[PDB]
C-alpha cells in the first residue's frame, strides 16, 4: 500500500495532487461509472478531508471523474470515480487521470451516528 | 422546517453530514436533472458555505448528485440535483443519498451585486 | 484580459463569484464537453485555489458544469467545461453560467513534480 505522502504536485502552486491508474482499462458509456486502482490509500493529514476532482484536460477528453469526498479517518484504497462521457475512452497505466484536494475538516456539534 | 444542525455525522472522521430524500422517487436518464426534496433548510453556520456531493456507493450505483453550492444565506430547503446517469434508479424514502460538505467562506474585495 | 477582482458577487452571503459567457454558444449533448470563454484570466490570491461550480438554476435546465480547479498560479484564461446533459441547450453572450469559489490553499511535504 502506498500512503497519500507518495503523491506528487506537479507544480508548486499546482493545488491537487495526481493521482494514477494502476491499471489500463477501456470505458464505455453504457458501463456507467467505474471505480479506477490507484495504489494509494488513506488516511489524511489531521484536520483534513479529501475531494477527487477531475483533471480538465482529461475531462475535455471525455472521461468523467464525478467528484468523490475522501473521509480523514478512511483506511481504503483511494479509487477514482470515472465515466465515459459519449465516446470509448481508453486508460493507460500510469497515465494521470485525476487529482486528490486537500481542505480543512470544520469541526461541528452535528450528532454522530 | 428543520434546519442544518439535525443533520447527522456517519462517523467522527466523516467529512460531510447525510442529505436523506423524504420522498420514493424513481428516476430515468431521460428526465434529466431532478431537484430532491431534504426537508433540511439553511442557513449555515457564519463563515461558512456549503457544497452538495454524492456519496460514492451512490455514484457506483448508477446515481449522480450534481455538485451543489450552498450560500452562508440561504434560508430555503436544501435539494439535491441528481439524475440517473444509465438506467432506471428507485430512491426510497430516508434513503442516504448524498451528503452536505461545510466549507470556510473566505472574503474578498470583489463588487456586491 | 480581465483579472478576477473584476468578478462580482451576486450578494454578500453569495459563495461564488459570477462567471459569464463571452459568446453565443448551442451544445448539444453528442458534443460532449464544450469548454466556454469568459475572457477572465488568473492568477488567484495567494494562498487560495478556485474551483469553478455551476449554477444550481443553470443545471437544472441541462447544462451541466464539470468542476474544475483553478491552480494558484494559472495566468491564462479561466473557462467554463459544460455539457448539454439530455437536451439542445442555447448560451447567450453575458448569460451566468457558472461560479467561482476560492478556498485555502493547504500545504504539505508532498514533493513537486
Ligand atoms: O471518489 C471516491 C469517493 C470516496 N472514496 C472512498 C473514500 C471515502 O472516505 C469512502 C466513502 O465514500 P463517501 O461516503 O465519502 O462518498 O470511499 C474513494 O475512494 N473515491
Ligand atoms: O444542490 C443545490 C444547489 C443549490 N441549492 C440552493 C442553495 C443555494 O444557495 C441556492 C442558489 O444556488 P446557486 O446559485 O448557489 O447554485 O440554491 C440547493 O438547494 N441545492
Ligand atoms: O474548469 C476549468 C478547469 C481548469 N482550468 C484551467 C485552470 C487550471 O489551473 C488549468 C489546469 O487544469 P487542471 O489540471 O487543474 O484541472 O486549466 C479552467 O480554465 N477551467
Amino acid at each position: 500500500k502506498q500512503p497519500i505522502s507518495k503523491l506528487t504536485r506537479a507544480t508548486p502552486g499546482s493545488a491537487g495532487l495526481d493521482l494514477c491508474s494502476t491499471s489500463h482499462t477501456v470505458l464505455t458509456p453504457e458501463m456507467g461509472p467505474q471505480a479506477l486502482s490507484t495504489g494509494i490509500y488513506g488516511p489524511l493529514p489531521p484536520n483534513t478531508f479529501g475531494l477527487i476532482l477531475g483533471r480538465s484536460s482529461i475531462t475535455m477528453k471525455g472521461l468523467q471523474v464525478y467528484p468523490g469526498v475522501i473521509d480523514n479517518d478512511y483506511t481504503g484504497e483511494i479509487k477514482i470515480m470515472a465515466k465515459a462521457v459519449n465516446n470509448i475512452v481508453t486508460v493507460s497505466q500510469g497515465n494521470r487521470i485525476a487529482q486528490l484536494i486537500l481542505l480543512p475538516l470544520i469541526e461541528t456539534d452535528n450528532k454522530v451516528q
